[PDB]
């Protein structure tokens, strides 16, 4: 049933979740922590003003998607 | 005022921001249609039931991502 271009949506979907898979690993083993815990630390970094002086346009972003969620 | 943690959690965050980027590039030029219109394409697929067959899962997590994503 699933057309040509279906299968390769879900193939190339597919990819990125284990890319995902990775970042778990990797956040595990570069900084020694938990998943969850590193998005606690990241969550409170994001809002401190050192953190945006040293890349804005990353914790722009950080901090907008941290808006749209709530707002 | 950044730790040396803090500087290379931003770092290490950067990498994987611009690995949505380029997503977001690869869904245009490969599928040529916009990011929304994909997700639109990809979140009807999940609801079929050969997709959940096909593959178990990623289907589930992508099921479980949007019940989470409505459900508050």
């Amino acid at each position: 049933g699933l057309t040509r271009r279906e299968h390769d949506i879900l193939a190339f979907e597919r990819q990125w979740w284990k890319f995902a898979g990775v970042k778990e690993e990797a956040i595990k083993e570069l900084f020694s922590m938990s998943a969850t815990r590193y998005y606690q630390v990241l969550n409170a970094l994001v809002d401190r003003p050192e953190a945006l002086a040293a890349d804005p346009m990353l914790v722009k972003r950080l901090r907008r998607l941290r808006a749209s969620r709530q707002k």
